[PDB]
Formats: C-alpha cells, structure tokens, sequence
C-alpha cells in the first residue's frame, strides 16, 4: 500500500538539504532533482541571467560547466522575456523548439513545461523548466499551479544563497582592508594580512577543529596587529634597531590590539582580541607581553604565531632575502617546541606544499 | 489535491528562505506545522546555555517565554530525547494545566518531538497540540512530525547562522572604525550612532532596504584614514597652522586608499563616504569642492548625520545644543554645507535622531 505522505516527506527532506546547502551549483542541482520528483518529469533545468554576457545559462550535469543560452530564441528564452507561461504538449510541432540535442543524444523530448522565475520585487531573474510528464501524456493545469510554487521556492533559496555569499565576502573584504589600515605607517602587505589567515585556516583544518572555528581562524588571524595604530610614529617609523624605552612601547601593539577588539560579543572579536594579544607569546614561555607557556596561549594565538612567522620569513625584508622552502623547514624543525607548538609545527611542516602555493599564486 | 499539502509546503518554505530574522522564522515554521499536521497549536522550544532554560516566543511580536527545562512535557523530552505521544493531557502528571486556564484553552492531544543540530545534540522541542480530528495523533503524524523536525532543525541552525554574521559583521565594523581611539577623541559610541542617523534618513529618503542597511554599516568607518596622519599633526598639542590643517585634510583621501580595494558594494560606498564626508553642498568643502550630485548621496547623508551628532554633545564650556536650536541651524545651512532635500527629510524626522541619542549615550 501507498504512503498517502510521500512526496510531502519527500519535499520535506529536499528542503532540509537545500537549507543547508550554501554553495549555489549544489541548490541548482537539489532543486531540479526535486522539481522532477515532485512533477513526476524525466527532466528539469534552471535557467538563470547573466547581467553581464546578456545570457541565461544552465548547468547540464553534476559538476560540468555553464552553459550559455540564448534569452531570444526557444521556449525558456520565451517565458523569460514575457514572464508568461508555456506548456507544449508536443515539442516537435513547436517551431521554437530544438532538436539538435534530441538528434545527437537518442532522446526524444515530448512535453515541455516552462515558468518564470521572480525576484522580491517581481522581476524576472530566470526560467524552471520540467521535460516529459512521466505519469500522464501532457503536464495539466494542476502542474501548472504546482510548478509555480516551486518556482518561487527556487527563487527565495537562490536568491538567499545569493545574499548570503555577498555577505560574507563583504564581511571578509572588510576585515582585509581595515585590518591594513596601517599600510601608511607599516609595510606589511595587504597580500600579508590575507594569507596569514590563509595558512590559519590550513592549520586549524588539519588540527580537526570545528569548521565554525576553521572559519574563524581564518578571519581572526588577519586582524592580530592593529593595535599599530596607537603606536607613536617616532617608534613605528623608526627607521632602524630600537632602544629599550622604544622596544618596550612596540610590544604595547599586542595590548592595543586587544583594547581594540575586546569589546565584542561576537566569538569572532573574542577570537581576534586574544590573538591580538597572544601571537608573540612563545611555546617557550619567552615571547611577549606576559611570557605565557604551552596551552596557557589559546590554539589560536599558537596557530597565528607559526602562520604569521611562516610568511614573514618568505618575503623579502631590507638585507634578507625571502628564504626558501628547505630553510624555512629547517628553521621550523628547530623552532619546534621552542618558539612554536610542536603538534601543530608537524601539521604545519606536513602541508608546507599548500602554504607555498598560497604564497606564490598570492603575492 | 494530495498537491493541497505541497504548495501549503513550498509557500511556507518560500517566506522561510527570505526569512532573516529568527523569531520570524520560528513563526512560520509553527504555522506550517499546524496545517500540515491539520492541529490546532504548535510550539518550538530552544535550549538557552547560558539562563539554562527552554524559552519559546508567541505570536504578534512578545518577549521571549522563559520554560523550566526539566519539567514539563517539553522539559521531558529535551532531557530524555525521547519522543513523547499524549492522548490526553489532562490524564498526564506532567502537563502543567495553567496555560489553558489563563489563555481560555483546553488542551488534549499533545506530540513533542526533539530537535537536532548537525553535531546531532539536543537543541530543543518541537511540540504539536490538538490533532483536528480530536482523536489521537498516529504514528504516521509521529513519522511525518519527524520529518518536520529535521526541516526545522536546518533552517533554525541556518537562521543562526545568518544572525551570527550579521552581528560578526557588524562588530568588526564598529570596532576597527574605533581604532583611532588612541589617537583620537571621536567615541565608539559616535560612530554608532552616526550609521544609525544615516539609516533613519536613506530609509525616510526612499533607498532600497539593502543601501539603508550599507549606510547604516559604511558610514561608521569615514574617519579610518586618520590612523594615516603624522603624529605631529594629529597629536599636536596647540591649534593647527595652515599646513598642518591641509595634512590633516588629507585623512579623507587616506581612508579612500585604505577602503578603496573592495569588490563589494559596502566598500565601494565606504570608500566614498570616506573621501566625501568634508564636502558641502555649495562647492566650498574639501578635499575638492564637489558641488552638489557631484558628492554621492551616501556622502551627503553622512555629513548632515555627522555634524547632527557634534551639535547634540556636550563639551567643557559648550553645551550640547537642543531641538530648536539644531533645527534652526540645520535650516540656516540648507543648500550650504548641506543637500536641501535631504535636510528637509531629516528635519521631518529629528525626533527620531534624538531618540538615538538617547538610546546609546
Ligand atoms: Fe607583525
Ligand atoms: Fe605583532
Ligand atoms: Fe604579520
Ligand atoms: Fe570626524
Ligand atoms: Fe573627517
Ligand atoms: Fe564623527
């Protein structure tokens, strides 16, 4: 006997997938499985448009690239344009229908039912599109109605993936260019700032932590010498070896980054605040300000520490020449249990190879 | 007509995922479990670690409902994670009987679930009442409000998410701009509220809601550029000569050049804030006397937002000025230092920018 429920469970289970999916491709192929499970149709396609190429464009497969389609030709090029609605009950009687792909492929398209898909503010952005009706001779007006509802389901979790990504690249891109708001006075790179949380985020992955804290790391870390800014000039621009009056107030840049970041609620802030704070303590207990040893510096200062050594030493700095990767290895084994935690030297050391691609493809 | 369900569903779903405000989401999420488990009520329960109790939130807006996380039919399940199935909750011993008396209510049937984060821990209850044929939920309606359950644990999970960002985001934003805090007297709270003034505005103004929420975030961060000004500038303990003013002019182009490599729209408008902010409406601003559309409207928004919050503060010998007297000046600089229009917006609405002021000290 039938479960009176089953699609209902079924679009159910779809929905929870599609919630918690952010990457856009990965939505587009949930939603086309569940149009053709919920229309009972062998096919489904989302058409979406390019502002720039003045396309639409479609993903064929899994995994394949953009497609590219013409927005003045063919079925989903009409109901794009107008907004309306086509239902074909045979594909090869409509002149606006091309066979092409039906010649080469042994597959023969019968019925075709396509329907706009709108934004908030009712414009349209694409087309959802179903192929041959398993379960009847011709999509009804039932289907209609009901693919008119999935379609404004589509467009809410596209669009809300599509916010959602503007979010957190803006979010990034700030942390980036505030966290350089420096370079008048330091010049650490803009390039620097950006892979320091990059070989964090390597580090804090292969550690096993949580990918909430994966990402976190990686924009904590960028943030760890801000408190530069209340440093006085006659220090920071120093240029040369500073006396001991003038050392003391450049090790202050660890407290002033903290001041800076403390006030947070965010786990974020209370991540980057301790950074700030920790990232020249050393495993040793012989770093600065406080001279804190072992798991006394939180596992994000120690990651930030061998991060932010990392890169500085492969970069060229006034009478040193950016060492290689042979040194910097040496230079680590070494340091390990010295300067840095050893654990997460021997992750370090084990992915080396992705913290000089980071290094090389951004300079 | 078994599609009745479906497009109830796929509507619901729809506001979900436009949804950016938990509480919202909580609402929509029991309204779909009452018409597709056809019952009368429905109830969510989330676990809060640190007042160490369930709360949940009733309809029209309320505050948060404080619930005993052990006892109670909801505090039962969250505890055992056992789903638990009431014929009648007047027979039960542990169904508290008080809600109904005061709300004019009659409770029978009562199906509470638990729900689940990805880390599979117990985060809360998703409760059901009054199955509408006024018999029993089964144990499909079990197999289906299991269902139900995991939707709800995923867009839940994904609200919080949401939230968690924003307020990262917004964190980040309010405590770098205040970096000049050693250097500097403008206070965090300042530039707080000077986003807030320029939200009210761009929203009075008629902006899409998503430019009103990127003033509210860039115009916080216009004074960044002044952690590039010499010392013997910024510090000088004497008034500025003229130039040593002209340097310190130029802490608009520096927050330019700080903002300015962006890709995305909130530095892109940031950026101009930045470089704009000291520009008046006549020509006779600086760092280059753009006159009137020639300054972009998030920049004439901060400059009348700015100036607003300075006139309403206090300093040693300089009492803040009041109401009237902020009115009257803003009046007085209309189509000089500020853009007409935009000034006529914020008069009609300087009730609104007091309140602020009020609000966060
Ligand atoms: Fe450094
Ligand atoms: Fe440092
Ligand atoms: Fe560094
Ligand atoms: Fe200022
Ligand atoms: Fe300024
Ligand atoms: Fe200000």
């Amino acid at each position: 006997y039938q479960d009176p429920e089953r699609k209902l469970k079924i679009l159910l289970d779809y929905s929870s997938k599609i919630a918690n999916e952010k990457d856009l491709r990965n939505v587009l192929l949930f939603l086309t499985d569940l149009a053709k499970e919920i229309m009972e149709a062998d096919r489904a396609s989302i058409f979406l448009y390019d502002d720039q190429k003045k396309t639409l464009w479609t993903i064929v497969a899994h995994g394949v690239d953009r497609i590219e389609i013409d927005a003045d030709k063919g079925i989903a090029g009409y109901v794009f344009r107008t907004g309306e609605i086509l239902n074909i009950p045979d594909a090869y009687k409509d002149p606006r229908f091309d066979r092409d792909i039906d010649k080469r492929t042994g597959y023969r398209t019968r019925t075709i039912l396509a329907v706009p898909l709108f934004d908030r503010k009712q414009n349209i952005i694409g087309v959802f599109q179903v192929i041959n009706k398993l379960t009847n001779s011709v999509f009804t007006e039932e289907d209609i109605e009901l693919l008119r509802h999935i379609s404004l389901y589509a467009s809410s979790t596209i669009e809300n993936a599509i916010l959602y990504e503007k979010l957190k690249k803006a979010h990034e891109d700030v942390i980036y260019r505030l966290s350089h708001a420096t370079k008048f006075k330091d010049p650490e790179t803009q390039n620097h700032i950006i892979r320091v949380g990059l070989y964090a985020e390597i580090l804090a992955r292969e550690a096993g932590l949580d990918e909430e804290d994966v990402e976190l790391v990686k924009l904590a870390a960028p943030m760890h010498d801000i408190g530069k800014v209340g440093i006085p000039d006659r220090v920071l621009l120093k240029p040369g070896k500073l006396n001991d009056e003038e050392w003391e107030i450049m090790k202050k840049h660890t407290i002033y980054g903290y001041e800076i970041l403390k006030g947070g609620d965010s786990r974020l802030l209370q991540i980057a605040a301790d950074i700030a704070i920790e990232h020249h303590e050393r495993w040793d207990g012989t770093g600065y300000p406080f001279g804190k040893k072992g798991e006394e510096i939180s596992i994000y200062g120690r990651m930030t520490s061998i991060s932010d050594v990392f890169d500085a030493l492969t970069s060229d700095r006034p009478y040193k020449k950016a060492w290689d990767m042979d040194r910097t290895v040496r230079f680590f084994k070494e340091q390990k249990g010295k300067h840095f935690d050893p654990f997460l030297t021997d992750i370090f050391l084990k992915n080396i190879d992705q913290m000089f691609s980071i290094k090389r493809e951004l300079r």
